[PDB]
């Protein structure tokens, strides 16, 4: 049988296999081809990572399919993308400052309780304590929590990523992982970060991103729900630098195709070619840059020749759906929570304990940063 191999591409190169073919041997063609050990390698298909031991005869793979290869005590409400030194998603620390003097001296009567309170500007107000400062506006920002950071060293919040405190199973793999990305669709479907990586990467390869006419290219819920397009495109940074970069070039790749052009299939080049005629024979001349001089067939994208050329389970998706009082730990007097805010103030004048809903401890700066609120 013939198998189509896609790794960091839109197209697949054909590999001769059969029913008796094992998986490990196939990643090894790629492993030497890419100098990357198969052991830190995965290949998923139609929503399934078929184990080393499964073969084509023990799965739904049929002749001429195409597959994808990738290379592989503290409550955290917030996750950021850290532009460095981390260059990855990390747990974050919430912070607030005076909208006027930009100092960390702004006191809030009530703390924030939802994402809107901290992403929507001018949403909350307080009093600044800084000497001779009348500033009232609350400016929220996030910082990477994986190392010390200057207060000017901010990071974008990945606001669809949630602490998996409810222990909801992943929509695609059915495992309980932490943290998870929860879509803004109707049923609010939950997906773990690994399956979200595989989802985006697969969609990249198949050129299946949705063009939101208003703002850029995105993806919706993996179940295909309506009104679920990701609006905070920084979420795609979970792809990691190379793939995210490839994601940013999506629009530029779209223009290349619409200009009737074809892309050089060589991964070290990947130039956008706009040849004059539509002849099957194509030579890479680099477009505006320098070409690799590859001559290929425009149809199969193989070296130029003379002849011819050669997902989500309902049960899992029902499971993976995201959706009043405690007694004061010091004085044991019941009190009701103000939505998502974790900052609890007991009204009993004798007790007057400020405490964290989640931790049950005295209120403190660590609890503000880690989980001032939760969803
Ligand atoms: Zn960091
Ligand atoms: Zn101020
Ligand atoms: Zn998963
Ligand atoms: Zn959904
Ligand atoms: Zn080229
Ligand atoms: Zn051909
Ligand atoms: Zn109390
Ligand atoms: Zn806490």
């Amino acid at each position: 049988m013939i198998v189509f191999v896609r790794f960091n591409s839109s197209y697949g190169f054909p590999v001769e296999v059969d029913s008796d073919t094992s998986i490990f041997q196939l990643k090894e063609v790629v492993a030497k081809r890419q100098g990357v050990p198969a052991d830190q390698l995965r290949v998923i298909f139609a929503g399934k990572e078929l184990q080393n031991h499964l073969t084509v005869q023990n799965c739904d793979l049929e002749q001429q399919s195409i597959v994808h290869i990738v290379q592989r005590p503290t409550y955290h409400s917030f996750f950021v993308y850290c532009k460095g030194p981390c260059h990855k998603v990390q747990p974050g620390k919430l912070r607030v400052q005076c909208g006027t003097c930009r100092q960390a001296t702004l006191t809030l009567a009530q703390g924030p309780s939802c994402w809107d309170d901290v992403l929507i500007p001018n949403r909350m107000s307080g009093e600044c304590q800084s000497p001779d400062c009348p500033g009232t506006r609350a400016e929220f920002f996030f910082k990477c929590g994986a190392h010390p950071t200057s207060d000017k060293d901010t990071s974008v919040a990945l606001n669809l990523i949630t602490n998996n405190s409810r222990s909801i199973p992943c929509i695609a793999c059915t495992d309980v992982r932490n943290p998870v990305l929860v879509f803004q669709c109707n049923h609010r479907h939950v997906i773990c970060l690994d399956c979200f990586h595989l989802y985006c990467v697969t969609r990249l390869n198949d050129r299946q991103f949705v063009h939101d006419a208003q703002l850029g290219y995105s993806l919706p819920c993996v179940a295909g729900c309506p009104n679920s397009l990701i609006k905070e495109l920084h979420h795609f940074r979970i792809l990691g630098e190379e793939q995210y970069n490839r994601y940013q070039q999506y629009g530029a790749e779209e223009c290349v195709l619409q200009m009737g052009g074809v892309l050089c299939p060589r991964p070290g080049c990947g130039a956008g070619l706009l040849p004059e005629q539509g002849q099957r024979k194509v030579t890479c001349e680099g477009g505006n840059g320098l070409g690799c001089g590859f001559v290929f067939c425009r149809d199969c994208k193989e070296a130029y020749h003379e002849g011819e050329c050669d997902r989500v389970d309902q049960r899992a998706a029902e499971q993976a759906r995201w959706e009043t009082t405690k007694p004061c730990p010091r004085c044991n007097v019941p009190i009701e929570k103000n939505g998502g805010c974790m900052h609890m103030k007991c009204p009993q004048p004798q007790c007057k304990l400020e405490w964290c809903w989640n931790c049950g401890c005295e209120w403190n700066r660590a609890c503000m940063g880690d989980h001032w609120f939760d969803v």
